[PDB]
């Protein structure tokens, strides 16, 4: 099932105090244009060296280095690195995973369809 | 025990992908200045008309109506409004609570000692 | 907005390994039949001295000192120690909650309709 | 950083009623005894048709199909099945993953060194 997110965001402000993220995926589109071949999250954690594994329409590319945290709190995903130099055609499903460098949890963070 | 934030916040950023919040809470003293007579949260949440209880070195002051969220996203709890039209002298502890108007539930987001 | 709790149970079991709890509310009538004088939860936590706080018809009735949690894991809060020694009339509506000691959270445990 | 599990617990309590989970890691033991070989959960949830990646000393192996939930409510990983047939020197670290198979989320459930 599912709950609620009051309590944990509540939980969440009470430790960390301050706290501002967006995750709105901003999807480049390549050449040609039907190809999908960057995604950019405005405003991603900057607490620890997070690194993305991206799959293709059930294959999973692996993952590669970060590009950085910009100036404007941003961070792009080429997908070039992730395709053997390549973008993606729109038509795939594309998924993105953020990974957490203590654990090597995968959590999703930006779905193509 | 404890566990680490990350898979939480992951988890909140793909359900709402933007979220920012601040719940440093700013103290603002009164007349005598030994007085605290004011808690000020600089960007509380939005999404449900939230309330506070106030306690008193572990007197229960009880919940009264909320003044509004600001347009700068700021909030104020008057705790003259809760202590009989008084200020705190500032040698008590002082907690308070958000509210969830969907459950009841009190979440501690200011201690003052 | 709501989110699975998939993440959250999967960390807490990273966390904590083995967890095990039951807070279906068992509801015991009294005297009249008509009256709830008493709710049981079947296996609660026993990580902390949980206490619980009442509300009946929107009126705070406040926190009591807890039954203790008996051998077979179960938790009693008997409402006539919070209602002046009396049961509440079924028509009411009633709320249990949970107060963590850490914090003085306030969880929603048992409503009553 | 951390936070406290207890509003968590409390959360998921309130939703659900009651869980029971036992994710502690039984590692068997192959040929020679100096393999890993298998790793067991007495108490695994069962709301979904979780699925696990195993992991060698930074080496992905992969995903395959799950064996059963078994009337114990315990179920196993045969590294054998991802390790090209054979065990796991115990000198290796190993990590084993749980996905979520809403949404591809990995979340570790086991680790050896």
């Amino acid at each position: 099932g599912s709950m609620s997110d009051t309590a944990l965001i509540f939980t969440l402000a009470w430790n960390v105090k301050q706290l501002a993220f967006d995750y709105t995926p901003n999807w480049g589109r390549g050449r040609p244009s039907s190809f999908i071949d960057t995604v950019t999250f405005p405003t991603v954690l900057t607490d620890k060296a997070y690194t993305y594994r991206v799959v293709v329409s059930g294959k999973d590319l692996g993952v590669r280095p970060s590009y950085a945290v910009e100036s404007d709190g941003s961070q792009k995903i080429n997908f070039l690195e992730y395709n053997s130099g390549y973008g993606i055609a729109d038509t795939n499903t594309i998924q993105v995973y953020v990974i957490d460098p203590d654990t090597g949890n995968n959590f999703i963070v930006a779905q193509w369809n």
